[PDB]
């Protein structure tokens, strides 16, 4: 099946429901489920890609289109004061499932450090 | 207007330059948050992600590729984080795009 039997590919066939905020060929965004922040969504490729640690170099594009399409749909949201984007990867990065996406945060002040 | 990062990347002051191409910098951030605390920013100068063009998504994918392998090569084998800021509620801290890339401790949960 594409996009592989994480939650986010079975989210990606529509086999399990998400609040889907935006969606093309290449991605997918749609509401995080346990929220960090006013707002807090997820944009992920539909191309299975486990971790950003083994993303090849041929999916630059891909990768960029997940910033695009971020900072694309926080304007649609009406984010006007600003935004976090996040990329976790592995064990220290606080990844908790294995198919690359991007966070977006926003709707209050983000502090630093970032976690 | 120019930045702090245009002097770096000028080479104009000094910074601890990681990589380099002809589009994108690697440099230790002068205020690191973690024991490896690094930043990849491009060349262009794009002010905020908030105004990045189409055209500039295999470059932004570039500063994300050219991060992963600097991970990679410090030594970051348990993981890291990716951090863009956009604006005041993401606490952005210099008008030309940059890439955080932190690691060598945990990092915690929200993100900020
Ligand atoms: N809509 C929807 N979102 C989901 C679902 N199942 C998971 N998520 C979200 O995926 C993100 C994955 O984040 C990470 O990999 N690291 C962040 C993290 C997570 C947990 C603890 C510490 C850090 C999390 O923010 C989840 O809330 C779902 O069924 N539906
Ligand atoms: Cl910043």
């Amino acid at each position: 099946r594409p996009g592989g039997d994480t939650i986010f590919g079975k989210i990606i066939r529509k086999e399990i429901p998400a609040k889907i905020i935006f969606e093309d060929d290449r991605c997918l965004a749609f509401h995080d489920i346990s929220p960090q922040a006013p707002t807090h969504f997820l944009v992920i490729p539909k191309k299975h890609i486990s971790q950003i640690s083994v993303a090849e170099d041929d999916d630059e594009s891909l990768l960029g289109h997940l910033m695009i399409v971020g900072k694309k749909c926080a304007a649609d949201l009406g984010l006007n004061k600003g935004y976090r984007m996040v990329v976790n990867e592995g064990s220290d990065g606080g990844q908790s499932v294995y198919h690359v996406h991007l966070h977006v945060l926003g709707g209050r002040q983000m502090h630093w450090p970032p976690g």
